């Protein structure tokens, strides 16, 4: 109920089914939804005013809980990048977590990695350096192998787009191999095509 | 405080430091501690009476929370196997979890896998078949890559000890490769030596 019907229908790729929830929610959950459909139907756009309002809310949030983290993470590619990076930078320093429930640590790590991928896309390499050290501390002495695999690919992506280095190639191919070994075919194929485009477009 | 000083001192291998807590606790946390030191000092043995009392408590536990799961998991190799398997079988069917906090799902999965490794050790192959299907359901449509890697090695271990099959060899070597790729050197080396003994002793 929380966000289950979100990703449940995202599994089936039924656009018109949670598009049905434009008319329950709040305005922030309404924009979080709209930016998700921007990935499905590339013309369902949350325009700036509803994005600037959620971004302003997150800017004055003092403590980041599950509510704020899921809201930001779902709109990392619709809120303007300059705000997303600052909000990510603030979420990293103010997310609520103790040692029983580390669920907030996971999705914060997944968010920081997704923002790192976006930072590589925008060629914000100074911001990539910051996020790389923040993610390594989130992963260190933890057993978050999924985030470690995505972070390894993102590290190779950063090293490739910046230098076309052989080392960045190997990191990306090693992360794909982890997904291959663990039977994660859908993730492996999406990361393979992303890798194919990188080398086959230069 | 909960179990931090347990694994914190376990990182430093300081035996005499949480051995200091035999004289805070309850009798169940006292036996959970004692069986942990049985891995360090192989003569610090929790004798049967304190093990049968915790095992009896877990047998009548109606709902398995973080308390019961951590108690069983730390004594899977000191409580008699016949009880450990039945308790694992009951924990799988009665562990408390909802969709925000899936921490109980993780350590239940890690427990079931550790009991699977012990079941392979005891040549309880009928019990291995049961645990394999239970772990696959716990992992399915989840992103628990660490448990997936350990479960893959355990699957290859089961297939090797039962048939010395080439397929079991590959699964174990692939799980070691995941640990190698993700920089998990300590886990990779422990799993490598375990793998070395399997093939170099037949």
């Amino acid at each position: 109920n929380l966000v289950q019907y979100i990703r449940k229908q995202y599994s089936l790729q039924n656009i018109n089914n949670i598009q049905s929830l434009l008319s329950t929610l709040d305005p922030f959950e309404k924009t979080m939804v709209k930016s998700i459909l921007h990935t499905m139907d590339s013309s369902i756009i949350p325009s700036d005013d509803e994005l600037l309002q959620l971004a302003d809310y997150l800017f004055k949030v003092e403590k980041w809980g599950y509510y704020e983290i899921i809201l930001l993470g779902n709109c990392v590619r619709t809120i303007d990048y300059n705000s997303v990076f600052l909000l990510t930078k603030e979420m990293l320093n103010n997310y609520i977590y103790s040692s029983l429930n580390k669920t907030n640590k996971r999705i914060v790590t997944q968010l920081a990695i997704n923002c790192l991928i976006l930072s590589i896309d925008m060629e914000e390499f100074t911001n990539c350096f910051y996020l790389i050290d923040e993610i390594k501390a989130l992963l260190d002495n933890e057993l978050n192998f999924y985030e470690q695999t995505v972070f390894l690919y993102a590290t190779g992506y950063f090293e490739f787009k910046r230098w076309q280095s052989t080392s960045g190639i190997e990191k990306m191919k090693q992360a794909i191999q982890v997904l291959d070994i663990l039977g994660e075919d859908n993730l492996k194929l999406h990361y393979t095509i992303h890798f194919d485009k990188l080398i086959n477009n230069k």
